[PDB]
Protein backbone atom coordinates (compact mmCIF):
# COMPACT_ATOMS: atom_id res chain seq x y z
CA UNK A 1 0.00 0.00 0.00
CA UNK A 2 0.71 3.96 0.68
CA UNK A 3 3.57 2.59 3.56
CA UNK A 4 6.23 1.58 2.08
CA UNK A 5 7.81 1.02 5.17
CA UNK A 6 11.01 2.20 4.26
CA UNK A 7 12.83 2.26 7.39
CA UNK A 8 12.23 -1.02 8.66
CA UNK A 9 13.05 -2.76 5.30
CA UNK A 10 16.35 -1.48 5.64
CA UNK A 11 17.02 -2.36 8.86
CA UNK A 12 15.95 -5.97 7.93
CA UNK A 13 18.83 -5.75 5.20
CA UNK A 14 21.23 -5.17 7.34
CA UNK A 15 20.26 -6.89 10.14
CA UNK A 16 20.11 -10.28 7.93
CA UNK A 17 23.60 -9.07 6.32
CA UNK A 18 25.28 -8.56 9.79
CA UNK A 19 23.96 -12.07 10.62
CA UNK A 20 25.24 -13.73 7.29
CA UNK A 21 28.80 -12.14 7.61
CA UNK A 22 29.14 -13.68 11.67
CA UNK A 23 28.57 -17.18 10.21
CA UNK A 24 31.11 -19.78 10.32
CA UNK A 25 31.90 -20.93 7.55
CA UNK A 26 31.02 -17.32 5.84
CA UNK A 27 33.89 -15.43 8.04
CA UNK A 28 35.81 -17.80 6.15
CA UNK A 29 35.24 -16.84 2.62
CA UNK A 30 36.70 -13.68 1.03
CA UNK A 31 35.50 -9.97 1.43
CA UNK A 32 34.51 -10.17 -2.54
CA UNK A 33 31.97 -13.18 -2.23
CA UNK A 34 30.66 -11.85 0.87
CA UNK A 35 30.02 -8.62 -0.91
CA UNK A 36 28.87 -9.86 -4.11
CA UNK A 37 26.37 -12.19 -2.54
CA UNK A 38 25.15 -9.17 -0.01
CA UNK A 39 24.53 -7.00 -3.30
CA UNK A 40 22.49 -10.22 -4.74
CA UNK A 41 20.18 -9.95 -1.73
CA UNK A 42 19.40 -6.27 -2.49
CA UNK A 43 21.79 -4.57 -0.21
CA UNK A 44 23.04 -0.81 -1.50
CA UNK A 45 26.75 -0.81 -1.21
CA UNK A 46 26.29 1.79 1.67
CA UNK A 47 24.04 -1.07 3.60
CA UNK A 48 26.95 -3.39 2.70
CA UNK A 49 30.02 -1.18 4.33
CA UNK A 50 27.35 -0.67 7.33
CA UNK A 51 27.01 -4.11 8.12
CA UNK A 52 30.49 -5.11 7.73
CA UNK A 53 31.52 -2.09 10.69
CA UNK A 54 28.90 -3.68 12.80
CA UNK A 55 30.48 -6.83 12.37
CA UNK A 56 33.93 -5.26 13.30
CA UNK A 57 35.79 -5.65 10.14
CA UNK A 58 35.02 -2.65 8.61
CA UNK A 59 35.46 -2.20 4.92
CA UNK A 60 35.92 1.39 3.21
CA UNK A 61 33.03 2.53 1.05
CA UNK A 62 35.60 2.42 -2.07
CA UNK A 63 36.29 -0.90 -1.32
CA UNK A 64 32.88 -1.97 -1.53
CA UNK A 65 32.22 -0.17 -4.90
CA UNK A 66 35.77 -1.43 -6.28
CA UNK A 67 34.43 -5.12 -5.78
CA UNK A 68 30.76 -4.59 -7.99
CA UNK A 69 32.44 -2.76 -10.37
O1 LIG B 1 22.32 -15.37 4.69
C1 LIG B 1 22.61 -16.02 5.72
O2 LIG B 1 22.25 -15.71 6.88
C2 LIG B 1 23.44 -17.27 5.55
C3 LIG B 1 23.75 -18.02 6.68
C4 LIG B 1 24.55 -19.16 6.59
C5 LIG B 1 25.05 -19.58 5.36
C6 LIG B 1 24.75 -18.85 4.20
C7 LIG B 1 25.09 -18.98 2.81
C8 LIG B 1 24.49 -17.96 2.16
N1 LIG B 1 23.79 -17.17 3.05
C9 LIG B 1 23.94 -17.70 4.31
Amino acid sequence: GAMWHTHSEREKRVSNAVEFLLDSRVRRTPTSSKVHFLKSKGLSAEEICEAFTKVGQPKTLNEIKRILS
